[PDB]
RNA sequence: UUAAGUGAAUAAGGGCGCACGGUGGAUGCCUUGGCACUAGGAGCCGAUGAAGGACGGGACUAACACCGAUAUGCUUUGGGG
């Protein structure tokens, strides 16, 4: 789903980037104290930070 | 009845033949891996950090294969349904 980390900017880049790392944590912390019914969602949030940082890459040269 | 004479059968265990089992992995048939070559490509990698490794990445992950904090994968151009 690049087709929409394509319609933004490299501030709201960042911001996105930061609100998915927290993402990550708080999954982290549901996994271990037996809750987090959809597990499918942690390599989701993988992806989405991999193709942030890519498109990032891609566009500073 | 008494004398003189002749005397089989009976296996604690063993042998030979036969019948049925147990153990053990020979023989037959078979191939997932090898051996000797032919024709064609290619004949170097490395301070822009190599060859080879250590440690990690999975919902559960001891091991092997893959991958490197963007970690069982990311973008792009083509094929395929």
């Amino acid at each position: 789903k690049v087709k929409e980390i394509r319609e933004l900017t490299t501030a709201e880049m960042l911001d996105k980037e930061k609100q998915l790392k927290e993402e990550l944590f708080n999954l982290r912390f549901q996994l271990a104290t037996g809750q987090l019914e959809n597990t499918a969602r942690i390599k989701e949030v993988r992806q989405s930070i991999a193709r942030i940082k890519t498109v990032l890459r891609e566009q500073a040269n």
